[PDB]
């Protein structure tokens, strides 16, 4: 239960980032999910209804994460809650990747867990206690043909996740990963490609959106105030380290 | 919720174990928790009260671990829920270490979570779902000084883990390891302020972890919101060590 | 033995880099060092001497890379051995990092090796052989406070190396990291005894590493010895951190 | 260079280890590799020549470690670099895994090492330098379906080696594992086409890894170049696992 608890999950639009939205809001918190655009954030305000509202984020532009806080800060409050879900991919092999492709993931996926972080932490540490959880990928950790810039963001997190975490935690505040596998998603969603994949699953399925928020409400409550620096991985068996 | 599931823990005397215990229980399992000793095994089953048993079980010995199944069949049934939670020290420093330390340690802190998997395998499967839990540490992974069969253990159950869940994971079954750092026990309780120092600076918590948050955690896993983590180690350290 | 190989070593003034440099022409190589500034430039071709020769590079500048790979193709060829030792550190907590502490550390220390990467590859794939080799840190795996951009870019291309090493693993290129624990530079050498104490109680060694000792573990992975390892990280930390 | 240096490998037969054994002989250290049989042990006496000699060794006995090692000291003298390549295999899925496999596994790919690494001990702190290096697997680290023991004891002797590389490293004594994936032997040579495409499917590299790959890797941890390295694992499969 996270009753009196405000949380702030980016990029909440579908998939695994509403689902942690829905999540969090179904266990009692005030959840703020965000978009790119005011329709986006608008949807977002719609099915959070009295739980929550939705706003208009680009994790890329600083100005726009500290006009977003400032208006959470006036409505809500201070973020207990952070969970960096916004995130994008731009696959090539190298030797066809745009200096643009790899910027754009970079900023994106990594620098903006950086930003985002940053300007949640100092409320977090006056009060003693608060939450940060970044959403990685098992790229992050066995990296894949084609990704290496989405590897190069997702295993970036992690070490960034295990410095902060160091520098907060006897703050009470907890810092970690969640690397989802192969989820089901509108992309996934004609049959020859299925099977490409399931094949690399022991499980034999591709995860649920909703696994994935099970797993970030779980870190992000208080019983798991003593797992810090630390990656959740909820792939299906598709990696294990 | 665990209503209608049947779990197992081995070594539910006290701390997590104990913890492990209560609160699968207080989530609606029917918990058999186990100690060395029928006085042990009847403390649990004080208690556990409506909600499981204490049974007296050797995790070295096969002849034990059978016969505890069997009676966990005769009044519950087949075991849902396995968390391998018996585990001794035998420190010493390698040079020292005799043949019976080192044997011992891997004995009951290794090949046990062997043989009580395999023996509550094959219903599992036949369910086609099913949950194996052991309890592991930070040592496994970090290794440590003077803990040279502790740490062997602690690693090789993760290396078992991860071979078996590969073998089960199509039916429903999830194997996986939850690693506490320094938790607080009477062994640690009763230390002094001068080495809880040196145990805290080690720990950027900067506090012991609470047998109840590893239950916490073993729950977690066990529950069917953990159905897509498997071969998977969870480490619960404050912070001790990053993975 | 190195004759007959091309190797471009990024940051090639002194320390870690410089060593490589060193080690490399001494076992046959043609060593291309750069540094940041002329002079930085020269002092590189003066102790190369007809081994090699040293150019100006600012690994930021797309520019600058485009150039110096010009360079470097007229006068010697194209390179073989791509050694990823130029990075920088921009330390502080998080509360007190500025957003170009974070730019400059993830552009100089991570998008480097991208862009140096897939400067050399075509060249690399069509000889069907060929050496990336990035010079990461312990803090890339274990995190440490004050760095936080440190520690995403050296854990981040740790990320992008297995990425491309599964990219051209089946032409013959092995693309790996070596991660340095607390290497002795002019730096280290001007702590008080007191000062070092605090580094060295972190190794269980009990002393800093040599940056001989980082450019011996380039050297065998950039050797023939090493065609079956790739994707890989080799930590030479004197115990600092073990995975 | 290793003149002067005596190293034993366990298990030298053959494969990996006879690679590991010429390697180190041709590089100038007195070599003693051993077998389980007289007969194994004369083979390799017959290869080694005036380089060094083969013994008979069951690292499972401890009045033949005693033996092997009494003759070693006399003949030779103090073991500088022990090599654990001594192992076996007894795959089944778990539901079908005999006691006597996993047990069998374990003595023998996991107590040996705590047995020969205790035996070699005290001589390497004497004189402040040693080495000690363990042929592991890529399945102790990712784990396989069928090989639940296989990958226990592979994985626990990283978790012991971490242990002991931590107590011995202020000596300058390293502790480190080398973990190949598939290495070509007579046994994956004598498999059909269809099974070794199904094997290189899972090597971004392409191809087997050769048994002299191996044993560079070794030779190269055993080296005066590799003493800043302990308690860490190198990962030789040709992209199979990244970690
Ligand atoms: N799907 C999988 O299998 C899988 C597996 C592993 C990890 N993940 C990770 O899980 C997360 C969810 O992504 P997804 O691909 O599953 O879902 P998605 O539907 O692609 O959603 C991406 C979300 O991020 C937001 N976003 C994109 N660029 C942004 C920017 N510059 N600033 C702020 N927000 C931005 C999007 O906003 P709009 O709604 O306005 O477009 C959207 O809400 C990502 O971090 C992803 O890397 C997914
Ligand atoms: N305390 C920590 O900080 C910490 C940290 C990391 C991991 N752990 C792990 O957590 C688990 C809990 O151990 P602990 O030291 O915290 O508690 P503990 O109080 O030492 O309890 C050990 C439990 O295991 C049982 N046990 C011992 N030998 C057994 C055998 N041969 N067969 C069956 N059961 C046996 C004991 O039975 P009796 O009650 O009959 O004696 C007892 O219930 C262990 O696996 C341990 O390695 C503990
Ligand atoms: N020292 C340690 O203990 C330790 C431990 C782990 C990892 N490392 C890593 O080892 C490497 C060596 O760094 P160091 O700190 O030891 O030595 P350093 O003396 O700081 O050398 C850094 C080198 O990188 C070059 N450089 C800096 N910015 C550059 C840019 N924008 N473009 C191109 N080159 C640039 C420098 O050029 P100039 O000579 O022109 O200034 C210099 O040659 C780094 O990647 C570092 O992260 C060091
Ligand atoms: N082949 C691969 O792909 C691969 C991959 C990863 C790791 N490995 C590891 O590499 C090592 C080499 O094994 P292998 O399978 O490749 O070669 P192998 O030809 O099976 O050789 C095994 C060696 O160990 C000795 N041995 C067996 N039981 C022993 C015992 N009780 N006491 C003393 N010595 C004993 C054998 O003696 P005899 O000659 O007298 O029979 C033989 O010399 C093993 O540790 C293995 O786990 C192999
Ligand atoms: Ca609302
Ligand atoms: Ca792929
Ligand atoms: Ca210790
Ligand atoms: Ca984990
Ligand atoms: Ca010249
Ligand atoms: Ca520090
Ligand atoms: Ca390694
Ligand atoms: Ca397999």
């Amino acid at each position: 239960n996270f009753e009196g608890k405000i949380a702030l999950v980016t990029g909440a639009s579908r998939g695994i980032g509403r689902a942690i939205a829905e999540t969090l809001a179904a266990r009692g918190a005030k959840v703020i999910g965000t978009a790119t655009s005011e329709n986006g954030a608008q949807a977002i305000s719609d099915y959070l209804g009295a739980n929550g509202k939705g706003l208009m984020l680009n994790v890329t532009d600083p100005a726009s994460i500290e006009s977003v806080l400032e208006k959470i800060r006036a409505e809500f409050g201070e973020v207990d809650i952070l969970v960096n879900n916004a995130g994008i991919t731009r696959d090539n092999l190298l030797m066809r990747m745009k200096d643009e492709e790899w910027n754009d993931i970079i900023e994106t996926n990594l620098s903006s867990v950086f930003r985002l972080s940053k300007a949640v932490m100092r409320a977090m540490m006056k009060k003693r206690h608060g939450r940060i959880i970044t959403i990685g990928s098992v790229v992050g950790t066995m990296g894949n043909g084609g990704q290496a810039n989405y590897a190069a963001a997702k295993a970036g997190l992690i070490g960034f996740s295990k410095s902060l975490a160091r520098e907060v935690a006897s703050r009470g505040i907890t810092v970690n990963v969640v690397a989802p596998g192969f989820i089901e998603t509108d992309m996934t969603r004609s049959d020859d490609q299925r099977a490409g994949i399931l094949a690399q699953v022991p499980a034999g399925r591709l995860g649920g959106a909703q696994e994935i928020a099970n797993a970030v409400a779980f870190l992000a409550s208080d019983e798991a105030a003593y797992i810090t620096g630390e990656t959740l991985h909820v792939n299906g068996g598709m990696y294990m380290v």
